[PDB]
C-alpha cells in the first residue's frame, strides 16, 4: 500500500512532462481512471523540492475547514484536467488546460510533506 504521500505524486506530479491528449494520457497512466473517471485532477510541473517547500509557505484554510493547507508564494506551472460531456467510461475523455497559478495543498506527517491537492488560485 502506498502511502498518502505517494499517492500525492503519483496524482499530482509530473516535474518532467503538453499537447491536448496530455489529460487522456495522464488520467489513464496515473491509474486516476480505472474504477471511475475522476472529475477533474490537476498536476503540478515544478520540481518535488519546490512542492514539498510547500508546507512551510503561506498557512490557509483548506477547503474542508481543516488548518493544514498551504498556498505558495509563487505562480507554479500546472495542467488541469476536466472529464468532457462525451467522455463516459471506460474511455475517459479530458480537456488539457495549462496555466500559472498558485498552488494550494494540505501537508501532514513526519516529515511534513503534501498530501492533497486543495485549490490553483
Amino acid at each position: 500500500k502506498e502511502t498518502a504521500a505517494a499517492k500525492f505524486e503519483r496524482q499530482h506530479m509530473d516535474s518532467s512532462t503538453s499537447s491536448s491528449n496530455y489529460c487522456n494520457q495522464m488520467m489513464k497512466s496515473r491509474n486516476l481512471t480505472k474504477d471511475r473517471c475522476k472529475p477533474v485532477n490537476t498536476f503540478v510541473h515544478e520540481s518535488l523540492a519546490d512542492v514539498q517547500a510547500v508546507c512551510s509557505q503561506k498557512n490557509v484554510a483548506c477547503k474542508n475547514g481543516q488548518t493544514n493547507c498551504y498556498q505558495s508564494y509563487s505562480t507554479m506551472s500546472i495542467t488541469d484536467c476536466r472529464e468532457t460531456g462525451s467522455s463516459k467510461y471506460p474511455n475517459c475523455a479530458y480537456k488539457t488546460t495549462q496555466a500559472n497559478k498558485h498552488i494550494i495543498v494540505a501537508c501532514e506527517g513526519n516529515p511534513y510533506v503534501p498530501v492533497h491537492f486543495d485549490a490553483s488560485v
